[PDB]
């Protein structure tokens, strides 16, 4: 694969949102994916709704929590999903508000990274396009970052508590990292990113539940 | 729906196994629906594999727990499930050895039950036949459960943890239950079987994660 892949690059990133006070980074997550795949497929940008899949993805617990997995499973079996404009972002679980008439993309299944490979995962990124993430968020040092390269001894590879999406891979100073696309606004971090370390024994636990969505 | 139901007597439930030192509960539940509906389709009783589901649902965290929808999820994207005896049950978790040539069972999606309604658990029960649900199992009053029907106020539906096989429904000396089978072997409780109360506001959270699977 390549020695670097970035992905904002080639317009398949959409700007970094915020999911609030609602514990909805899987849905941005599982979003980000899917935004990444139809532009790879159609030649489209656009923004797709995690409001939707909050509302809906009955097999996660909404604005409590969930995973990516099952959020690509409701695509597929609901047979589409909104876009943000059909059903817009508030911030909190609602019942399910479903559009088919504003349905902007669709879902045929899902693939996951072989567990804690990050060779794998960097080949994934590579081939496919973004990839939903998950990683242990948990630590202060995380919460405050700011810029550059981040790596704390203290992360739990196996306390994963947040979903992200790895847009890129590369390398800064010396230290090779993955470029992730957080949900936390764009005043968080590096305008919403942040850069975290790879082939560093799949720090923060990377590359432990990594999935795309098939189109 | 009938006034009362019991599986067991029509020949669609296997004998009572004991998951051992593994938290694979929602395997054992899993593979109980999936038992009644081949029955039904097939005329056939058969023991199906919950090592299969442990080792290969890579949704689930094997003998850490899990969910049964996830199950019904993998044994569709698989196109099968494997018999006990072409994957027999070990206790621990493996890599998955799934064996297309053993294929037991297919599933084709699955039926979640409405929250808390035991209305509608008790007529899937009914009609469709045994019934994956989870409760709260964690008090001592249930772990030493002997006969009876089964009622206590600390129960905790809002704290589920633990997956069973609604069996059927009744009554016993005017107290409406629900029969459930457990995965603790064939000593505990009344023969592996404990009846549950019906009717008496979701006791043990009976109907709020009740699913079956599609075949
Ligand atoms: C995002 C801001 C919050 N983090 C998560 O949602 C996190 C993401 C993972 C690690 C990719 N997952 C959490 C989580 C919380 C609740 C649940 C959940 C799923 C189903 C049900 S149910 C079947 O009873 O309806 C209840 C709760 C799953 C995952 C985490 F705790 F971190 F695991
Ligand atoms: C049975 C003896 C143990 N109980 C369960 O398995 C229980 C059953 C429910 C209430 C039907 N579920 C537990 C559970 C524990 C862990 C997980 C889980 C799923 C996926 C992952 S992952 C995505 O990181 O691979 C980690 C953990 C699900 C369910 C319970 F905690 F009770 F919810
Ligand atoms: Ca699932
Ligand atoms: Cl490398
Ligand atoms: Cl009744």
């Amino acid at each position: 694969a390549p020695d670097s892949v970035d992905y904002r690059k080639k317009g398949y990133v959409t700007p970094v949102k915020n999911q609030g006070q609602c514990g909805s980074c899987w849905a941005f997550s599982s979003v980000g994916a899917l935004e990444g795949q139809l532009k790879k497929k159609t030649g489209k940008l656009l923004n797709l709704s995690p409001q939707n899949l909050v509302d809906c993805v009955s097999e996660n617990d909404g604005c409590g929590g969930g995973y990516m997995t099952n959020a690509f499973q409701y695509v597929q079996k609901n047979r589409g999903i909104d876009s943000e404009d059909a059903y817009p972002y508030v911030g909190q679980e609602e019942s399910c508000m479903y559009n088919p008439t504003g349905k902007a993309a669709k879902c045929r299944g899902y693939r996951e990274i072989p567990e804690g490979n990050e060779k794998a995962l960097k080949r994934a990124v590579a081939r496919v396009g973004p990839v939903s993430v998950a990683i242990d968020a948990s630590l202060t040092s995380f919460q405050f970052y700011s810029k550059g390269v981040y790596y704390d001894e203290s992360c739990n590879s196996d306390n994963l508590n947040h979903a992200v999406l790895a847009v890129g891979y590369g390398i800064q100073k010396g230290n090779k990292h993955w470029i992730i696309k957080n949900s936390w606004g764009e005043n968080w971090g590096n305008k919403g990113y942040i850069l975290m370390a790879r082939n560093k024994n799949n720090a923060c636990g990377i590359a432990n539940l990594a999935s795309f969505p098939k189109m």
